[PDB]
């Protein structure tokens, strides 16, 4: 069949490429011929495209399991019956423990293995399923997203809608987390996301007046779905805007298919899509690991029977068909420091795009004003707009200043009649007016004719017109190289006529002492 899309809400299914996978639970995940899979599944996740061997190369690619007893092309006959149906079927790419690694240069091939996959099977499109290491490895934050346009257009050329999906953990979607350059880059190109609900335990967020609401906690399940889906489609409390329209909520089928976030009542979930239509943002559908997992059994044998599609399919499939969030984006705007009296031009590094990604750039404008020559706070507040809409965004410049450092003020200690410099091995910088040497004074003189200590006052003038200042002081001794009487030491015997100098005088004894201090010892003592 032809490349299917789906213009209305979608109940999302992954299909296991494998046989008895093992539950969270200890049951059981069948492989199922894709022909079994419940109708209301409009959208079916084929799982996984990977590096099946290093051996082959960083490209990955699709390898059917034969041991699911589909041929080659029976799987590609009962991908054409669901597209005869019009379901899509999409290849996801990644799952747990794949490992993909690309470099800058690899995304034709990766796009020439995907339409080569895309043109054998009847593929309608691509979900960037990247977990752990893979989301970020080597270039492919790059290579994927590059790829992935190549593809887009090349099936727009012939009128086909490939569809891109991804399936992101939601830890990962906050506002500069790791999926966000794959969200960014192909803005406009992907159909829509189906966050991962499930696995993260006690992650979840924080709503400033409710407290933190977590995905394992079955007490606030209607609160977890509303609230973090409330945040992704306005793109507030530190998470990256996902548009309502193009926002699938991703669950286990059971216990078994994910260690938590299961919705233990259906309800939870009804009441939130609910609250997200009454304020006027209803969500695309729901996604689920898995279909193969909604036709498992438990540990004890007993059958899941279909019981996430009973739960949701007519929930999700009887709803008014989505209506487009149209707002533009703005991209790279950030606060920015600048040094006094540096340039600064604020358009640099700012790019927005349009709901369908074309570049409007050059519709961006900016309203406010930085002062560089005066240090302090400056808000800018940056508009573009495109389709009836409008995005707005603020951005603080900060100027500041740095001071000035001297080198070369120790306090010495020279020997008399010496020459002194006072500027000797002396300097001042600054990182924008650089040597300022020259721009240093002196107060105070030294005299190396005379023993004695001097201080220095060394004032720094700089800035513009050399009115900002700063000081540092120097000590310098001036001491003789005369020779004098040993110092005397309060645990030396001394006898008549031995000389000390002590507390700036020669003293000599006049009999046998030790312990008595210089000085102390009258008019007629042994010190004199
Ligand atoms: C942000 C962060 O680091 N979170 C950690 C979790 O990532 C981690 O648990 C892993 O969670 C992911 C995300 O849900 C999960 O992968 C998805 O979930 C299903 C299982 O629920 C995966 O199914 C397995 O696929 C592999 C093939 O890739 C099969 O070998 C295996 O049999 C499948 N398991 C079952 C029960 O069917 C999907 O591949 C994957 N994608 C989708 C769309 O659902 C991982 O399996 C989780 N890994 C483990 C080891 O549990 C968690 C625990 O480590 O810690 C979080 O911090
Ligand atoms: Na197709």
């Amino acid at each position: 069949g032809t490349i299917t899309s789906q213009d209305d809400n979608v109940v999302v299914g992954y299909w296991h490429n494998w046989c008895d996978g093992r539950g969270y639970q200890g049951g059981n995940a069948p492989c199922v011929e894709l022909k079994t899979v419940n109708p209301q599944y409009n959208v079916v996740n084929i799982s996984f495209m990977k590096v099946y061997d290093i051996a082959e190369g960083r490209i990955p690619t699709f390898k059917l399991d034969p041991t699911i007893a589909l041929s080659e092309a029976e799987f590609i006959a009962q991908i054409d019956t669901l597209n005869s149906q019009g379901r899509s079927v999409l290849i996801a790419l990644g799952g747990a423990d794949a490992h993909i690694e690309l470099t800058r240069g690899d995304e034709d091939a990766l796009a020439a293995e995907i339409i080569r996959l895309t043109d054998l099977y009847g593929f309608d499109g691509l979900d960037i399923d990247l977990q752990q290491a893979a989301i970020t490895a080597k270039d492919n934050q790059f290579v994927i997203p590059a790829a992935l346009k190549m593809v887009k257009e090349h099936y727009r050329k012939t009128g086909d809608n490939f569809m891109i999906t991804m399936a992101p953990e939601f830890p990962y979607l906050t506002a500069n987390g790791a999926y966000t350059p794959y969200l960014t880059e192909l803005d406009g190109y992907y159909d829509f996301i189906n966050p991962q609900f499930y696995n993260q335990g006690g992650d979840g967020l924080w709503i400033e007046g409710v407290g933190w609401i977590a995905q394992n906690n079955d007490a606030l399940k209607e609160e977890f779905i509303y609230y973090i889906a409330d945040s992704l489609i306005n793109g507030t409390r530190n998470y990256h805007k996902i548009p309502h329209d193009k926002l699938v909520f991703g669950l286990p089928s059971n216990i078994d298919a994910a260690a938590t976030g299961y919705i233990q009542d259906p309800q939870d979930l009804y009441k939130a899509f609910d609250r997200l239509k009454a304020q006027g943002q209803p969500l695309r559908g729901v996604m689920t690991w898995s279909v193969n997992w909604d036709m498992g059994t438990d540990a004890a044998n007993n059958s899941y029977n279909q019981q996430f599609i009973k739960d949701y399919g007519n929930f999700i499939h009887n709803q008014l068909p989505p209506v487009t969030d149209m707002t533009p984006t703005l991209s790279g705007i950030v606060d920015t420091r600048v040094e006094l009296d540096s340039h600064f031009d604020p358009l640099i590094g700012i790019t927005a795009k349009d709901y369908q990604g074309n570049d409007i750039t050059a519709d961006v404008t900016v309203s406010g004003s930085v002062n560089t020559n005066q240090v302090g706070d400056y808000l800018l507040t940056y508009s573009v707009s495109s389709d009836d809409e409008t995005t707005n965004q603020p951005r603080k410049i900060t100027v500041y200043e740095i001071l000035p450092a001297f080198t070369g003020i120790t306090d010495t200690t020279v020997v008399i009649d010496s020459e002194f410099d006072p500027m000797q091995g002396v300097s001042a910088s600054h990182p924008t007016q650089g040597d300022l040497t020259a721009n240093i004074t002196v107060t105070g003189e030294v005299d190396t004719n005379v023993v004695g200590v001097y201080e220095l006052t060394y004032q720094l003038f700089y800035g513009q017109d050399n009115q900002q200042n700063m000081t540092d002081k120097r000590i310098v001794t001036v001491v003789t190289d005369a020779v004098s009487d040993d110092d005397w030491q309060v645990g030396s015997t001394y006898v008549k006529d031995d000389k000390v100098t002590h507390n700036g005088a020669t003293w000599t004894a006049q009999w046998w002492t030790k312990g008595e201090e210089p000085g102390t010892t009258g008019e007629w003592g042994v010190w004199r």
